[PDB]
């Protein structure tokens, strides 16, 4: 049987103060810009529809250095952070980006038509843009955070897969990077295994993987340590009504009816797909800038960070900007020319990251030991190399930030007017 | 006189949580996908747009075997179980899906015109897509939820029909089963029996019976089984006014308009029909992921799960994104080609039921079993074949889901915090 | 360390009020007018997108002239203004503004198109308009507030910049100035250094720089005198979404798409950029004409107006309304002629500021002066010319207008009321 | 130095109801129909976007008849009247009027252009329509209302004002009186005096003045009297973007722009202008047809109506429903013919004003009367012709109103339930 933390890990009464500077990430908004025989990345794919996952990185409580060590004692027991108070700062303006593709399968527009449309010839793609739908997430746990989305299943050994099948889906559970891609309106899955067509979405999504929490796993959980809080808000609502070109996978059963002529002889593409749009961002329903105290957790893990590690996982939507900024080839003639003017796309995105913590000790009894032994052995191994070596995620190193007086933080600040005491 | 189930069903301390891992359900949108000569189904149909009626199967706590059974007498009396609390979890990204026909009957615009439009001349339909009406629901009770819906109704013996005329309405109370479509915006009618046309509405529908849940007369229901608790939320909304080519069942009486001349001398069809939409959907107006304490019923029937069964009807368009994904017939050939590439449509649904039970006891006296045996003469008989089997849902069951430990579950936690002892 | 004024500034019972007369501004909306050959203003340029910084005079409480003087010292302690009520009345009726440019880089409609646009010949551009986005903000304190926007970063001396070179961002940190320009939709950038085309954006923006409060920095400021109180309200949805004219700065990787032929054989600019639009405006969502009690400041500096200054920032594009007024170049003909009236745009601007102040004492020991002189050493040796001269903001001169009579104003009955005694 | 009236004004137990009947009021929307050859109106201009200002003549209570006089001394004191309750009732549907111009001045559409737009021939005007800003305000206090403008401002005596120059503005104060045009979007200004053109809003406003409230000024009038109560309600958003057609008043300054060519050559109309739009109106929004409570004034004057005397001014655009009825010229002919048929307009008003007001004595004592001689002396003057004969407002009499038995209306039963005792 699982326990709370509550029932082992013991609070104290020291708190600590920590923060980031002012993370900033600048890139290219849909793809990263690189060296074309090379490989090596020159400016990044920075969106504000890609995850962000920050692997904060905290000072051992035990080596660390106290003025005073009489509250505990470190023969019978250890000590663990617990996070009691987080706050997502961002910093530009609000705003809504957009994405597109030059190519984009578009065959007609199906919310009104006058007469029936024409008749796919070869290649009948559209340079077409939209407004993503509106996210914003914030997770918090001491696990990387767990996404789940639509790939190409294995095929049954069977029927040979006569080529242009339409392949097998999969729910598939993954660990969320941080740079991952968010739903933006097609739902969660792998576009570049599930669309060979490499047009039916913007070129930022195009070859991604759109993935989503995977809240009901993550909850489920039985420790919890993926996620002990979190905040969702979403949003979308259907733009434009279009046809996709390409030809017939599946036909419709003609018992659903009654067969055209002449023009409507043949059956127009009913492989209809919505573009959408996440309305308007406003700062009544913003999330973060907020502090959340994470006081009671619906999970058994309250708030412990395991490890002297902290996940902090966020998507924000509603900063989307994307700014567009050209140079001149030639500053001399005054008639403009396109041919004069080279056009680029940049997006910045501005971080803050404050917690509280607070000092908890765990007297290693032996049922204590067995229990946290079988919870995650790795706890008492690491007490008296990266086992996520394979993930990357916004490294953040806090071991030099943690700062006793709370009072000379706005977090701090606010933490102590909250609790009082 | 028919009385609340607290007169006679004793409530003991006993309480158990039982829950189905993560059901999932993939198909087509539309329309089934089989074998032309066949008639088996190769790939189902699976749209947001679906009731999905779960007939949730109880161990029978008589047969049950618990460590104490001290609490009562299984002499004198019998054990029931008592649904206490439910969460309908829900798992895919937000999103909104869209439904079209390739034959649509749609004349013209009439929303907007600048001059009188052409003649109907043979087939005017056109492709045409929609967003339906945004609808979120949830009944439970431990009886098949009822719907209601408009069919042909029995024509009186006299006036012999002449072919085309109007056929004759009945509202139709039906058996609620998974899979049956619900009113997308055109209202609950049966098409098929009701649209010779074929092409009124999109595919999805086109030959189905979009169904409304009678809420009056389940609720009118003198012991109150069917439904015990329901949350419902449609919102709809007018997007293009259009009109219905055919001719004239019915003219307008000439009372009602000026003869015109010329173009307006011939009467353009007013037989108008709008399209729906449902708007924006989101997070905050979410039904589910949120527990429901089934505490007090408004009927007679407070949630006791008479025969160990459960019916959980749910219907949520909030995360009905279909995904197209596509399938290269050759990967040579550097240049695009609609041909080179086979289009299809999936549509995904995820869901998790959790529930938590308290056990409940019945002593059999006289009075007891006259009543019983009056309201539901199968319990008794039960007590010391599938009534439905002609009709069809989500068989669920939870015979070996029960667990007595609600702390080592979310939605135990949740019940055990909310009611503090 | 540092501490809460109310550690050592002691607060009186005298409370005086003071405010402005009714501060108008009357201007051209998108430039200032001036004399071709000359460089003197004749009209200048105010909009409702402007920021409006408001340098707040007060006169030397120890100066001042109180009828009593028994309540202090004046040989062991000073007094210094606190700020504990500001009232920032408007106006002119709500209403929406709306700027363009002549010849706007617009390539073509990237929405929704029906076939693959033509080809960017010279000079595409079109006269178009918009909808800024809609923001309401009021920030005080005793500094000048501080912006962030991006701009030209230098470069690192390496890879001689090619001519037309995408130029590198660097977030620049500025001092708000009266006049400034808010981000309209496009975020916070230097138009002027990053967008050499000078068609990217409407006229009004076209040559600034859009700045954005660096709300972040301010409250991590130790003193926290740059603001001690706050309230923002931004929104913004995309109106539409368009294309860039011009050359391809960065091309798209062709690992993200399928070569086209014949017209999709070139790819159309995928340098899109959407149109913004803050919505409607309404009574429900003003921020002003409602009075700011500032009783608790968040940061160490609670209200205190070291310097007997005060900046009260202002932007409000809820009254942007602009008004065309044309005259008459003839008063004869009864017949329209475009080139008998000269047409023009002008805007109107209405404040009137309020404010509530309390007295306060500093008894001046030798912490204190250590303290106060390591803060800020000019407060002390101004106690028994202009730092900011550079910068330029709306002065106003208020040594005039404190009165002792709360009761006489609308701001003072409404404090009284409030604060009871 | 002011004081609040609760200083020298007593209040008795005595309240008296007062209503009127029903007002109605029925015109033309847009303008008055007058004969041609004479001057003489036949039938007024009545819309829902004019303010109503109603003069309130109540019995003076010192004439007026009791049938008790012992509550006071006739001798030391005198009587007025405290308006307590007020309850503005509205009686048309809810709905939404219609205002254009037949040569209104809009060349392009600069929401969005697919080429460079022609050329300003001679009289480009279009008729166009637009639904105004919804507004819904209420004032109420003894003095007449007074608003805001712009208008032509005297010029400095210096630089000959060349004709077609552009006029000076000028923020002008006025008495808001009934029958006054409320800001429809495009700001509270002089139109007739401002825009020679004539063509450059719809006819309603064309050659009127849109007034705004100068809630500034009327609040910090010294002793209130002009308003002690009043509700603002109002909405606006940007339907269309447009162009002014005429002649550059004022050139767009070339560092804001690079030269065009060929079309781009020529610098389109930047004078822009947009269409308001007042979105949806409704019941959960509305104002009126709720009782106001005039317990607390924010003003000195709190609630005394002296001269016996009350001003309620009104503007409710939410009923601005015009209708248009037709008459046939002849009943014969059964085809259409536009020349048979005579259009018209005509738009009605529905009001219902009710009162519930509390009598109150003042001892004339040589301080109380040395202050009301100061205030207004015209108060004592008349105690033991009309002021404002210049302006005009709907007259409205009371003196034959008053009734003791508040049980027997619904102002007074919500009254006395409100109040208690």
């Amino acid at each position: 049987a699982v326990v709370s933390t509550d029932e082992y890990v013991a609070r104290t009464n020291i708190y600590y103060h920590a923060g980031t500077s002012r993370l900033l990430a600048v890139g290219h908004p849909y793809f990263p810009i690189k060296k074309p025989n090379n490989n090596k990345i020159l400016v990044p794919k920075v969106s504000g529809l890609q995850y962000r996952v920050f692997r904060i990185h905290l000072p051992d409580p035990n080596k660390f250095g106290f003025p005073d060590t009489s509250f505990y004692n470190p023969d019978t027991q250890r000590l663990v952070w617990a996070c009691v108070g987080v706050e997502v700062g961002r910093g530009q303006p609000l705003g809504v980006g957009i994405s597109g593709h030059p190519l984009l399968n578009k065959l007609d527009d199906t919310e009104n038509a006058s007469a029936y449309a024409a008749n796919a010839g070869v290649d009948n793609r559209e340079c077409i843009s939209m407004d993503y739908k509106q996210t914003q997430l914030c997770l918090i746990g001491c696990k990387p955070p767990i996404g789940e989305h639509w790939g190409k299943g294995s095929p049954c050994t069977q029927v040979a897969v006569q080529p242009g099948d339409c392949p097998p889906l999969e729910l598939i559970n993954t660990v969320i990077q941080d740079g991952d891609m968010v739903d933006t309106g097609f739902g969660a899955m792998d576009f570049t295994t599930l669309q060979a067509n490499k047009s039916e979405v913007p070129l930022d999504i195009c070859t991604s993987i759109c993935k989503y929490p995977d809240y009901i796993k993550m909850v489920s959980e039985p420790y919890g340590d993926s996620l002990f809080f979190y905040l969702r808000r979403e949003q979308m609502f259907v733009r434009h009504l279009f046809n996709r070109a390409g030809t017939v996978g599946e036909n419709v059963p003609d018992d659903l009816y009654i067969k055209g002529s002449g023009s409507t002889a043949n059956l127009a593409s009913s492989n209809y797909f919505p573009t959408p749009s996440g309305s308007m961002v406003t700062s009544d329903a913003q999330i973060f800038n907020k502090p959340y105290w994470l006081q009671r957790a619906q999970g058994h893990n309250n708030g412990i960070c395991w490890g002297n590690q902290l996940f902090v996982t966020v998507v924000d939507t509603t900063r989307s900007t994307n700014m567009s900024l050209c140079a001149a080839i030639s500053t001399s003639e005054t008639t403009y020319k396109n041919t004069n003017f080279k056009e680029y796309l940049r997006h910045g995105e501005e971080y803050d990251l404050q917690f509280i913590f607070q000092l908890c000790k765990i007297t290693l009894t032996a049922d204590v030991m067995t229990y946290i032994h079988s919870m995650n052995s790795t706890i008492l191994e690491d007490w008296n190399e990266d086992p996520l070596k394979k993930y990357t995620f916004w490294e953040v190193n806090l071991k030099e930030k943690f700062s006793a007086d709370l009072d000379q933080f706005p977090l701090g600040r606010k933490f102590l007017l909250q609790l009082g005491l």
